[PDB]
């Protein structure tokens, strides 16, 4: 692993292990959402540094409010996938990491993501309000021109999610994390979020077909002591619409939508 | 990852990961067995299989793991190089044992070392028996003749018996079902999850304030995508020692049990 020449962007090399591919043999969304999540610690790591170093006077964190994934090829197991990560401001509103997932033997883009991070406080939850001036701190470590991953004008990472209406079509109910589905804080890794959220995914679509993109909005933290409800509605390739909401009250904790092609 | 000069074990070196870590900031005893299982993997390719042979392909037979037993001194930190060292040894006909060393990439010191009990099974009807004359000739080859135990000690713990345990438990984790994350290439839960399973039941308190040093664990039978398991653990014994029992909800069939040992930090 490491910053390329420029050291306004991140590389790392992966060998794809066997625990971490699916029935098909190539790795999981989940596995790949992992080395995603790997590749940014190790270039906030490069860098100097959910937690990042400065603003911890103010007991500030970033924590994710969308990512989207879209893959065209999933790794094998035993072949090498490079990533390449790097940061944007998005003004007052946050920050945006991007990457590129490319085949190590041809050199080929199989995948890319976006996710869109925002200022909180770690105490009082909720965010402290995201608007920062003299945050000028992170402006050193990203490019300066635009450099997006989906540039497009009018593409599926920016696009509004809806609400899923009752009753759902299909719904896995009563989830709860482990401890290996809590990070080093020992807050639930965003990653589990994703697992929840295929859960309500029939068995047979999973086997029929193969997930292309997938967009999540995270609007609260599920707690290690609460239980989950998964929602799915076919809203169409394949397209559904889903829904994590706690087993108990009802309350929404994440929101998004897949889309998935035939084998 | 490669074959060392005889051709007679495996190594393999893994950075540890940042998902991969506890609250300490060193990888997770699932972590761990993940790694194991991966260098066997690696160590079975490595000698030409996918471990089934053409012989054990053409009658349906599969291997499956009995007893676990892990032992850790140091947990690696994130980001530190660990160096797992593996390979195999027929027990006659009661199956093979695999055996692992873990050593620290910098010091060089062993830092945790692993066993396993593999039986010989009909991957149909699940029906178990003692290896053949036939089958056990195929792997004598790819294993060190003379006896390479990583626990040779006269009373070791990795062979001690694991009683039943008796109503009611201590502590319970009731109502676990394993998801897709838990299931591996053939569908099957991962041995791995057994173990979070297991460990699900031990109070925050004492994961808190020790570190796990030994996890002996007896499988029995295997857990569907669709069944849901119960996790049991009462205290036997400065180290605190536990009993546990993993057993299906839907009527009680006992799947699991096995024993921890942890140590104050
Ligand atoms: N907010 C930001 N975080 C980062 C990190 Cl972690 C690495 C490089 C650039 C930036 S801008
Ligand atoms: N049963 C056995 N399987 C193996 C493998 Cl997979 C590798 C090396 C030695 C042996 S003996």
């Amino acid at each position: 692993g490491s910053l390329t020449e420029d050291g306004l962007s991140y590389k790392e090399k992966f060998v794809v292990r066997s625990y971490e591919v699916g029935s098909n043999k190539t790795a999981t969304v989940e596995t790949i959402a992992n080395l995603l999540q790997e590749v940014g610690c190790n270039h906030a790591q490069s860098v100097g540094f959910a937690t990042t170093t400065t603003m911890r006077k103010l007991h500030l964190i970033w924590v994710t409010a969308r990512m989207h994934i879209e893959i065209y090829k999933y790794p094998a197991w035993g072949d090498v996938v490079e990533i390449e990560t790097w940061c944007q401001s998005e003004g007052r509103i946050g920050t945006r990491r991007d990457w590129i997932l490319k085949d190590s033997v041809t050199g080929e883009v199989t995948g890319r993501a976006t996710s869109k991070w925002v200022m909180m406080n770690q105490d009082t939850r909720r965010l402290q309000k995201v608007s920062d001036d003299v945050r000028d701190e992170y402006l050193v470590f990203c490019p300066q021109e635009p450099r997006l991953a989906f540039p497009e004008e009018n593409n599926r990472s920016l696009k509004k999610i809806p609400k899923l209406e009752d009753p759902a079509q299909y719904s896995m109910i009563g989830l709860k994390p482990r401890r290996a589905d809590l990070d080093m804080n020992q807050h639930v890794n965003n990653v589990t979020y994703i697992g929840w959220v295929l859960e309500s995914i029939p068995q047979e679509i999973v086997d029929t077909h193969e997930l292309q993109v997938i967009t999540l909005d995270y609007r609260r933290e599920c707690q290690q002591d609460d239980v989950v409800d998964s929602l799915t509605t076919t809203t169409s390739d394949s397209q559904f619409l889903h829904l994590l909401r706690l087993s108990g009250d009802g309350q929404e904790i994440n929101r998004g939508t897949t889309l998935w092609r035939k084998k």
